């Protein structure tokens, strides 16, 4: 009971509790995680080692940022993976600095091992506040799948992954569709992604499941499986609709080493938008 | 239950929990105070309001010191009292700064009532480590009671405070006996106190119940029968239920305090508490 405890709970799956910081007008959220406790964090391992997704610190990162009225992702950078122990638990911490002059505040994802003597850093980014909403997805994605996008034949695609490291089970084998348009910088992937029924009830109590977010993102891969790197740098990150289990997405490239994302419910309004991803060997 | 949110249980009767903070390598308590939870509060109370006492604050501001090697309290200054609901909980915080150069931190006390909007600062100090060797009292407790000084009938004392607005209930009335040397600014107070049957047995679970310390204190108004700035405070050893203490008058609005155990080992010195 965080409450007793003199806390508050976070009313979160991967989050324990949040207190204030009147100190600093910070706050700061804390969560133990185990694979006895998240049993569904074994569904994304590389090279068989539970790690944290990329997108898990990216729903903690807007979950606290959210929290102080600070919506919108800025910018974060995952600096070290965030192992899951095969056995114990990990003691995860998210810490949201107070607001500048320009409402602007510092988060960062830290972790202490059962083990450890000190705590780990994974993550350390930019939350602002959300001067002006989006309204409605830009794409057109009533119009689907999109005109001459070709689909992807997807039978065999999430085995030749595990191939090459990695390790997506049942929660995050997500993708249900793959179609693909242009060919260079001007590629785009359309895809349909949607939770399997186990997951369904988690989704709901996310802003977004993380494992809907990385199939959004990794449909890109299962499009190539079909003829490791990981997240490096998050720039301009929204959520606008939490909750959601079922998603249309575009993703392209602005950069030749970077993605850009746009996905919407099965209703058509907006839920994500990405304005960058860096990624690294 | 503290594990499994993300933190550390406290271990102390005030207290819930307690977490590192690797942003500013602070560390912060947390709590939750009631009347139903810790009933022994409503024990103190000024004009029928229940306010931790400032000796509770010192006591939770030593313990966060503790978590951190600074168990020296340098300064603690009271600012608004933290007031304890009739009923349901008040939300109590302890933050503690990362170290300076020094190795001293800062210490501020916060609260939140069931609903306020806004956190309400009670008290702000500095932490510092050890750099002493192991106290000796400067004072002769074993020539007990001092030379010279008179026993003061305590008969009826509580009751007229009570009168005052000062309400002690029994877990706060634990001055025994008073001894009286001098008189206006130079008096030098002697006291025996001592914790009531209930709270004596729990006393082992603080470094020094606030209840103990506040009545070495308060055994002046007694005789006679809020504070502000708190200065170099050191508790020498954890779990006193029974002192003889000598409270005397660094300046006329202040009181400075030293107190050893029924063996005459040192529990407690206090440079000055000033008020204003």
């Amino acid at each position: 009971d965080a409450v007793s405890l003199g806390l508050a709970g976070a009313d979160h799956p991967l989050l324990g509790a949040v207190v204030q910081l009147p100190q600093s007008d910070g706050l700061v959220f804390t969560s133990r995680l185990s694979l006895r406790s998240h049993p569904w964090l074994a569904d994304h391992a590389v090279r068989d080692v539970v790690i944290v997704p990329g997108t898990g610190l990216v729903e903690l990162a807007v979950r606290a940022g959210d929290e102080a009225g600070c919506p919108v992702l800025d910018e974060l950078v995952i600096e070290a993976p965030l192992v899951v122990p095969r056995r114990g638990g990990v003691r995860v911490q998210v810490a949201l600095g107070g607001p500048a002059d320009d409402g602007s505040r510092t988060v960062d994802v830290f972790s202490l091992r059962e083990d450890a003597d000190s705590w780990l850093r994974h993550a350390t980014g930019v939350l602002v506040p959300e001067n002006r909403p989006r309204g409605t997805a830009a794409f057109d994605f009533a119009a689907w799948p999109p005109p001459e996008a070709k689909p992807v034949d997807l039978t065999g695609a999430y085995d030749v992954l595990a191939d090459v490291g990695y390790g997506y089970g049942p929660t995050f084998r997500a993708v249900r569709a793959v179609w693909r348009r242009g060919s260079g910088n001007t590629t785009e992937t359309f895809a349909e992604i949607a939770l399997p029924e186990d997951a369904r009830a988690e989704a709901g109590r996310f802003g977004i499941h993380p494992a809907l977010l990385d199939a959004a993102l990794h449909s890109t891969m299962v499009s190539a499986a079909a003829d490791v790197r990981l997240p490096f740098a998050w720039n301009g990150l929204r959520l606008h609709a939490a909750g959601a289990s079922v998603l249309r997405v575009r993703v392209a490239k602005p950069e030749r080493d970077s993605l850009s994302l746009e996905a919407v419910d099965e209703s058509g309004g907006l839920v994500v938008t990405l304005d960058s991803l860096v990624g690294r060997p």
